[PDB]
């Protein structure tokens, strides 16, 4: 079969279709009008988008496609080296680096981030215990505060300071510059980007500083602390027998925080306005928090047990997933769905919100926040739910981003009845990431001590 594609607009192809700052939210209505697959085209480039279980479950077989870095990952590369989400898969560091950290963000080795976790939680909620009557919380913000210290302080033993700062950490002022920056390159060596060029390279020289020096403090000290710094210093990769030189060790520590910040305070966002537009959905939830966590500051093990919060978690991924595409290349000639020649090296999208939508799977209801839907996780069929990507390119912080926004929302519910005072029209900001700009809410405490 020809593959589907919109209109074509002599050489501009398919480019002004896709005016706009929203490209996904743009891509998902051509996927409503054209279907589970379209080629897309712009001067110079071609991909193809996929938005059904059935095509997306075929391009996640390994032994076709792999993992592709999209001009966005490349430009993140500049100041995320070879850490393991901008490295192609042939790297010998992503291969090292992936068998040296499984261990570390497994399920069990949450055990070890559950205090550093709730160190982090425990200053949100004081926050917002101290606001004055009338003030508001800047959510997406600080969702960003809570997600950069606790990957700063489970990552490397390193406190950020976010809820004591007008202006952040010079560290994340610069992160944050430097991948705004990198999304903005999206003529770059005319004269007017010299500024953007020197300060891009001051703000890679920042993070690679600061990184470095807690990198040699630490290897000085010989401490060893419940970080992932830690288990990098010592760790063997089984196959080479080699562990991860200090170069990467610092890459990898500017990944984590790149690739968890934004995602898992999107994540924690789109939860909040979920509930706050389905109070029943708010009152189950708040019942579970209360009933479950029972003590001043919540276990591991309690945090396990906030089953309906890890359903609405589920949901809101469903709807709204903060890493909303992923890039994959075909290793070989094939044929895609029995119906779709490839080449070599043609490049494939998969759309997750749309995926997501894909009624075939979910229902007709798929507009509608349901965490229902998640009541037997077991029961969801195999690639219909990808917001964490695929196979051994997946998400490795996974587990730490679900177990961080379980702890946080139950919190949260436990501690605060939450108004949506604006009645906030959601607005979602597309950058590297998804989130809800704007979002603003009022919390009233319940006065449950801590
Ligand atoms: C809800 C939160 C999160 C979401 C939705 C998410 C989503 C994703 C997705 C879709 C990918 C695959 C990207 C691709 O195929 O190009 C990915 C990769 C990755 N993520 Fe996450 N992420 C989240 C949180 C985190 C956190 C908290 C960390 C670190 C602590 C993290 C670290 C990484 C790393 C290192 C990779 C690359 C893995 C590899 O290729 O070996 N992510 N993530």
């Amino acid at each position: 079969k020809e593959m589907p594609q919109p209109k074509t607009f002599g050489e501009l192809k398919n480019l002004p279709l896709l005016n706009t700052d929203k490209p996904v939210q743009a891509l998902m209505k051509i996927a409503d009008e054209l279907g589970e697959i379209f080629k897309f085209e712009a001067p110079g480039r071609v991909t193809r988008y996929l938005s059904s279980q059935r095509l997306i479950k075929e391009a996640c077989d390994e032994s076709r496609f792999d993992k592709n870095l999209s001009q966005a990952l490349k430009f993140v590369r500049d100041f995320a080296g070879d850490g393991l989400f901008t490295s192609w898969t042939h790297e010998k560091n992503w291969k090292k680096a992936h068998n040296i950290l499984l261990p570390s963000f497994s399920q069990q080795a949450m055990k070890g981030y559950h205090a550093m976790m709730v160190d982090i939680a425990v200053q949100l909620v004081q926050k917002w215990e101290r606001l004055n009557a009338d003030e508001h919380i800047e959510v997406p913000e600080d969702m960003t505060r809570l997600t950069l210290d606790t990957i700063g302080l489970c990552g490397f033993n390193y406190r950020f300071n976010s809820f004591y700062r007008d202006q952040p950490h010079p560290f994340i002022t610069s992160m944050v510059r430097a991948l705004d920056e990198a999304m903005n390159k999206l003529n770059p060596d005319d004269p007017a980007y010299d500024e953007n060029k020197r300060q891009f390279q001051e703000d890679i020289k920042v993070m690679n500083d600061l990184v470095d020096k807690i990198i040699a403090d630490r290897k000085a000290s010989g401490e060893q602390s419940d970080d992932l710094l830690t288990h990098m210093l010592n760790g063997k990769d089984p196959e080479t027998g080699e562990p991860l030189d200090d170069e990467n060790i610092r890459y990898q520590i500017i990944t984590f925080l790149i690739a968890g910040h934004e995602t898992t305070s999107g994540l924690l966002s789109f939860a909040l306005y979920f509930l706050v537009k389905n109070p029943h959905v708010l009152q189950k939830a708040a019942e579970e928090a209360a009933r479950v966590l029972v003590d001043p500051v919540p276990s591991y093990k309690q945090v396990k047990q906030l089953k309906y919060v890890g359903m609405v978690l589920n949901e809101a991924l469903r709807l709204w997933p903060t890493a909303p595409a992923f890039s994959l290349y075909a290793k070989e000639d094939t044929v895609l769905g029995g119906e779709y020649p490839l080449e070599k090296g043609d490049e494939l999208m998969v759309l997750i919100p749309q995926l997501h939508r894909d009624k075939t799977i979910w229902g007709d209801d798929v507009e509608e926040f349901r965490p229902e839907r998640f009541e037997n996780p077991s029961a969801i069929p195999q690639h219909a739910f990808k917001p964490f990507g695929n196979g051994q390119r997946a998400c490795i912080g996974q587990q730490f981003a679900l177990h961080e926004a379980t702890l946080v929302l139950g919190m949260m519910l436990k501690h605060f009845d939450f108004e949506d005072h604006t009645n906030y029209e959601l607005d979602i900001k597309e950058t590297l990431t998804l989130k809800p700009e704007g979002f603003v809410v009022k919390a009233k405490s319940k006065k449950i001590p801590l």
